[PDB]
């Protein structure tokens, strides 16, 4: 049930000038990614994996959006909860995929930059889809990050990143939590999107000078909640509420990351049908437990490098992403 897709990033400039040989090969039509485990392009051993979808190095941001994000967003608009994880070693594209970047030299506006990732595209498309049709709606965003098992709010513009948030169990709905003090920013319109994201980037920058290897070791949960009151051309009123969680996981490479460690143990228990699932052994899994064998539709985008240097890690990621396919929720 849980959908897993692989995205291999292309060689960088440093690898181009050094004329690197890819040890990875993607076959989209056959949902397969093959890795050269022994060595030699003239002769060698290989490891093959089949996923729900595979995107090679030539894959652009727009292809990922139209193929994976567009459908999941439609479900969110129908009043469903959805989660998308980015998993992989540091430097393989987790952030590029989830957030994206700006083309150099102010060549485009944020709405047309082809390097934009899932988050900016999604927020722009929500206003694009709902403004057209006859739908009343409000959009709230929240960016919750975890570092060394502490919670930080990267959007509240009146607190510094030195102020950690407290988490409690929600006495109302079971297997859910309450983050005391988490800010929910209302995004009144499309032309309010960019600055909200810029605010988070800046606050993030201070978080980085305050905590060691912050961008590598933390988990970022960027959520978008949509309260909708649709009125068909007839006069029917549909009151739906969708929530989409975009999670940029800590680098999977190997102090300790309790949330990362627990995510793997939770997945293991879920696929091996073990009765006890360690959701409570980390903040990440308590916050997103409904996305792990719960009533949420979740997808996992595993990112990998094509360089022969990252062989061991590319195999761990692929092997990890494959087992996750067996998780069943709803
Ligand atoms: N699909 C891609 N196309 C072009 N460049 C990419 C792609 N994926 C990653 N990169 C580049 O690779 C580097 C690794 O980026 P990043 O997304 O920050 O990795 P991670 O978040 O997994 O640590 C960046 O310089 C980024 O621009
Ligand atoms: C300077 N840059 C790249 C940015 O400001 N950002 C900020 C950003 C971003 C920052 C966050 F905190 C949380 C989620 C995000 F998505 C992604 C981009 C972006 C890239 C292309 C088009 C629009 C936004
Ligand atoms: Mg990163």
């Amino acid at each position: 049930n849980i959908q897993v897709v692989v995205r291999c990033r292309p060689f960088n400039l440093a690898e181009r000038k050094a004329s690197a040989h890819s040890i990875v090969e993607c076959d989209p039509v056959r949902k397969e990614v093959s890795v050269r485990t022994g060595g030699l392009a003239d002769k060698s051993s290989r490891k093959t994996y089949t996923f729900d979808m595979v995107f090679g190095a030539s894959t652009k941001q727009i292809d990922v959006y139209r193929s994976v994000v567009c459908p999941i967003l439609d479900e969110v608009i129908m009043g469903y909860n959805c989660t998308i994880f980015a998993y992989g070693q540091t430097g393989t594209g987790k952030t590029f995929t989830m957030e994206g970047e700006r083309s150099p030299n102010e060549e485009y506006t944020w709405e047309e930059d082809p390097l934009a990732g899932i988050i900016p595209r999604t927020l722009h498309q929500i206003f694009e889809k709902l403004t057209d049709n006859g739908t009343e709606f409000s959009v709230k965003v929240s960016l919750l990050e975890i570092y060394n098992e502490e919670l930080f709010d990267l959007l509240n513009p009146s607190s510094d990143v030195s102020e950690r948030l407290q988490m409690f169990d929600d006495p109302r709905n079971k297997r859910g939590v309450i983050i005391k003090g988490l800010e929910e920013i209302t995004v009144h319109n499309k032309d309010e999107v960019y600055q909200i994201l810029e605010k988070g980037a800046a606050k993030r920058t201070t978080a980085a000078t305050l905590m060691n290897a912050y961008s590598s070791r933390s988990h970022s949960v960027f959520s978008v909640t949509i309260h909708m009151k649709e009125t068909t051309i007839d006069g029917e009123e549909l009151v739906k509420i969708g929530k989409l969680n975009l999670v940029d996981l800590a680098g999977s490479e190997n102090n300790i990351n309790q949330s990362l460690l627990t995510l793997g143990r939770v997945i293991t228990a879920l696929v091996e049908r073990t009765p006890h699932v360690p959701y409570r052994e980390s903040k990440l899994t308590r916050i997103l437990q409904d996305s792990l064998g719960g009533r949420t539709r979740t997808s996992i985008i595993a990112t990998i490098s094509p360089a022969s240097l990252n062989l061991e890690e590319t195999l761990s990621t692929l092997e990890y992403a494959h087992r996750a396919k067996n998780i069943l929720n709803k």
